[PDB]
Formats: structure tokens, C-alpha cells, sequence
DNA sequence: GGGGGAAGGATTCC
DNA sequence: CACGGAATCCTTCCCCC
């Protein structure tokens, strides 16, 4: 079998690129200002001429400014960016009947039954990419390997606009020589559980007893790289559908009080329904971000849908029973609705 | 003992 | 920090055969 993954350059940035051309070559910084005080705020991307000085998804606005003063920083449009997506995926579908979108920016291709030897593979990169920039004007990076995982890891390589085949022969060689970190799925957490296991490469998930080694990092993680490790990774391509629908907000300042906090939700809650288009949740989470940026949730699943006037009566409730359960301050608030019918 | 869920949270990632 | 959005796995508790 055999994988191919695309994964958009530096998304968000480009798409502005290309509906203001007289950015290119410019730092771009596409952020999402929360209101709170002047550039307050995230980076949810950022182009390769920014990124260049540290100015990554992450980071403070502030922290940019800093850095780049004079760089070009534009509001995160989502909306936009993702209709632009939708066509670059309606796009992919004309080369492969297996499709699987993993992301705003990322999808595999099973051309197992397109292609045969990655000669043909790596061919059919190139014509795919040349397709999404003629239509689109959008560059994007290729992996190619036998799965999912290493397809993924080809991609990660040959950033930026780039493409790359993994042939099994390398495949071995990165069991050993790539570092485990960088291994889809191990976070920082993760890693540093496995540094002190002494797991520092992928195949050293073999010198250790499973029980031990899951008891560790849990055991579907477990599984996971020991599959990976001997070389049997083999997840099938499938069209996964969105879960749940939600939406967030920071308020002006932290706050405890009801009526203060009611507003905002509501908003998270009017909207997140608008965003339903229409689709019926059963269950319904608040969730809140307290001072020190942590997070907690309450919700509630019904036995039938839940309406737009139910959301607002129930959504109160939970929110009610985080406050008298955590004295900690709110800093943001929004909803969560899952569990479609 | 163990299936069955629900809920609250931990983790990773875009 | 300093934002949003979202999936998956995990621990835990609760009801019951
Ligand atoms: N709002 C927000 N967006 C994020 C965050 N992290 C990543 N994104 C955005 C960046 C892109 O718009 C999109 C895809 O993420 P990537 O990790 O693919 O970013 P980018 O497009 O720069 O990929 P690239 O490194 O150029 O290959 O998701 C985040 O923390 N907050
Ligand atoms: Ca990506
Ligand atoms: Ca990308
Ligand atoms: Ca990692």
C-alpha cells in the first residue's frame, strides 16, 4: 500500500498572500486579538519570512511585535480560510476515492489503486501539487510512505513546498535513527515520560515489557508505537466527521459574577448554534478558563436534541456548578455541543 | 467480574 | 503567556446482571 499526505504551506499567511499579493516577500502574521488589553493575544500562524525570527504560532502578539515592529499583522479570518480549503480538498478527491481530511491543511490519499511503485507516486505528487497552485495559487509539501504515519513525517521533512518518498528501506533506518519526539502523537509530555523509560528512538519501545511501558503512557499510545517500531503500522484512510461544534471567547477582564459572565456565553452559545447549519446536539459542555490559563468543564447529555432555548437555560446551570465548585477567577468562557443526532 | 456509560480531564495538534 | 478549535484516549464513578 501505499500513503500520500498533503500538507499546505504556512496556510493562513498564504491565503492572505494570495487575496493581497503585495504581502509576498513581507513578514506576515496572522493573529487572533482577544480584546483583553492592546495586542493582547495569540499567533495562530505565520509566513516563512516572519517565522525566520521566531514569530510562530503560539507565541504572544506582543512577543512578535517585539521581534518584527514593522512586520504586517492581519486578523485571523477562519471563515475565509476555510472555504479556500474546501475547494483544495474538493480538488485532492479527483485522484483518489479514498480520502481522509485530517485537518484545516492536512489529508491523505490512499493511491494504492492509482499508482504502483513510488516512481509513479512521486510523479503523482508533483502533478497534484502543480494542480493546487495553478487553481489555487497555493503551494503545499508531500510525504509519501507505505502508511498515515510516515507519509506524515515525509511531509514534516520537505517544508517548505516541497515533496518526498520514504521508501521501506528508510523506513527502517529512521526506527533507529529518528528521534522518537519527533514521532506523530508525542507531545512533550509524552516524550519526557518515554526519556526517562530510556525510549529516546523509536525501536527502543521493544527493550521494554509492554506492562511497564504502558502503564506508562497509557496503553492505546502503547500500542501505537510498537506497531510503528515493527514495522506493521498499517491504519486505514477514512472520512471522519466533526464531533462537535463549539465556540469561545476572553472576556474584558477575569471576573465570578453571573451577569457578568452570562453575555459573553450566550454569544459562544448563539453562535455555536448558528454554526450547527443544522444539526441537532444532545449533549452540551460550558467550559471555562480560569486566571491561571487551566481549563475545566461540566455538561450534560440528553435523551433527545437540545434547542437553542435549552442550551441557554442548561448552559447557566453548568456554568453556575463550576463557579461553586472552583474559586478560581474566569478568565474566558464558551460551549462545546455534541453527541449529534 | 465485567459490560455499559457518562463526566471531567489529560494530551496532542492544527 | 496569550487564542481557538477539536479529536482521542484515560481515569473514575455509578447501575446492574
Ligand atoms: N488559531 C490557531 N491556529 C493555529 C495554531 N496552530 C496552528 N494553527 C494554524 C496554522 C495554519 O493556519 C493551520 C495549519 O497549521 P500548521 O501547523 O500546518 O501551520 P502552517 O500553515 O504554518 O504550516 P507550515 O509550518 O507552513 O507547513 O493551523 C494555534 O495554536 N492557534
Ligand atoms: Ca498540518
Ligand atoms: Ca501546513
Ligand atoms: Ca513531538
Amino acid at each position: 500500500m501505499i500513503v500520500l499526505f498533503v500538507d499546505f504551506d504556512y496556510f493562513y499567511a498564504q491565503v492572505e498572500e494570495v487575496l493581497n499579493p503585495s504581502l509576498k516577500g513581507k513578514p506576515v502574521v496572522v493573529c487572533v486579538f482577544s480584546g483583553r488589553f492592546e495586542d493582547s493575544g495569540a499567533v495562530a500562524t505565520a509566513n516563512y519570512e516572519a517565522r525566520k525570527f521566531g514569530v510562530k504560532a503560539g507565541i504572544p502578539i506582543v512577543e512578535a511585535k517585539k521581534i518584527l515592529p514593522n512586520a504586517v499583522y492581519l486578523p485571523m479570518r477562519k471563515e475565509v480560510y476555510q472555504q479556500v480549503s474546501s475547494r483544495i480538498m474538493n480538488l485532492l478527491r479527483e485522484y483518489s476515492e479514498k480520502i481522509e481530511i485530517a485537518s484545516i491543511d492536512e489529508a491523505y490519499l490512499d493511491i494504492s489503486d492509482k499508482v504502483r511503485d513510488y516512481r509513479e507516486a512521486y510523479n503523482l505528487g508533483l502533478e497534484i501539487k502543480n494542480k493546487i497552485l495553478e487553481k489555487e495559487k497555493i503551494t503545499v509539501t508531500v510525504g509519501i510512505s507505505k502508511n498515515k504515519v510516515f507519509a506524515k513525517i515525509a511531509a514534516d521533512m520537505a517544508k517548505p513546498n516541497g515533496i518526498k518518498v520514504i521508501d521501506d528501506e528508510e523506513v527502517k533506518r529512521l526506527i533507529r535513527e529518528l528521534d522518537i519526539a519527533d514521532v506523530p502523537g508525542i507531545g512533550n509530555i509524552t516524550a519526557e515520560k518515554l526519556k526517562k523509560l530510556g525510549i529516546n528512538k523509536l525501536v527502543d519501545t521493544l527493550s521494554i515489557e509492554f506492562d511497564k511501558l504502558k502503564g506508562m503512557i497509557g496503553e492505546a499510545k502503547a500500542k501505537y508505537l510498537i506497531s510503528l517500531a515493527r514495522d506493521e503500522y498499517n491504519e486505514p484512510i477514512r472520512t471522519r466527521v466533526r464531533k462537535s461544534i463549539g465556540r469561545i471567547v476572553t472576556m474584558k477582564r477575569n471576573s465570578r459574577n453571573l451577569e457578568e459572565i452570562k453575555p459573553y456565553l450566550f454569544r459562544a452559545i448563539e453562535e455555536s448554534y448558528y454554526k450547527l447549519d443544522k444539526r441537532i446536539p444532545k449533549a452540551i459542555h460550558v467550559v471555562a478558563v480560569t486566571e491561571d490559563l487551566d481549563i475545566v468543564s461540566r455538561g450534560r447529555t440528553f435523551p433527545h436534541g437540545i434547542s437553542k432555548e435549552t442550551a441557554y437555560s442548561e448552559s447557566v446551570k453548568l456554568l453556575q456548578k463550576i463557579l461553586e465548585e472552583d474559586e478560581r477567577k474566569i478568565r474566558a468562557i464558551g460551549v462545546r455541543f455534541s453527541k449529534f443526532i
